[PDB]
């Protein structure tokens, strides 16, 4: 068959186009898989570092409110100390005047 | 008839050349995209590392400030207790002198 040999070549060319498309799709899939393996460890270390940062930022806010409570507590005690020291001065002054009137 | 056959074999050789150029071009394009993505991930990683360094430094500063405040507060509470006992002693002296006087 002279034309049967020609029809065989046209059949072959259609089959070769199908094979090309399959090989082009397979190369894409293989490259995406290699890519995922390349970024896997880095994506995991990134998510871990974001969560550690979220926890630290949360801890920092708690630390600020603790500092605020401590400063206000300290200011109250420093003022109380001031009014007790002045009470001592007042009492020393009173004691001296009373002591001169007996002695 | 034979020239038409030689034309089909010439065409098939050309289709193979094209498929090969296309296979290479898809790989190069994917590599550019993947390299771009890797650079973005690496950049985000370096900014999370810098944010973590900054947070760890703030955590040290906050915690050390808390530690200093608690120790300062204990010192003042202790000094207050001493002064309060001095007031009690002076009020006792004031009461004994006041009874001898008025």
């Amino acid at each position: 068959g002279p034309s049967q040999e020609l029809t065989n070549e046209k059949e072959k060319a259609l089959q070769a186009q199908v094979q090309y498309q399959q090989q082009h799709e397979q190369q894409k899939k293989d490259l995406e898989i290699l890519h995922q393996q390349n970024i896997h460890q880095l994506q995991n270390r990134m998510s871990e570092l974001e969560a550690a940062n979220k926890d630290l930022t949360e801890r920092k806010y708690k630390g600020d409110s603790t500092i605020r409570e401590l400063k206000a507590k300290l200011s109250g005690v420093e003022e109380e100390l001031q009014r007790t020291k002045q009470e001592v001065l007042s009492l020393r002054r009173e004691n001296s005047t009373l002591d001169v009137e007996c002695h």
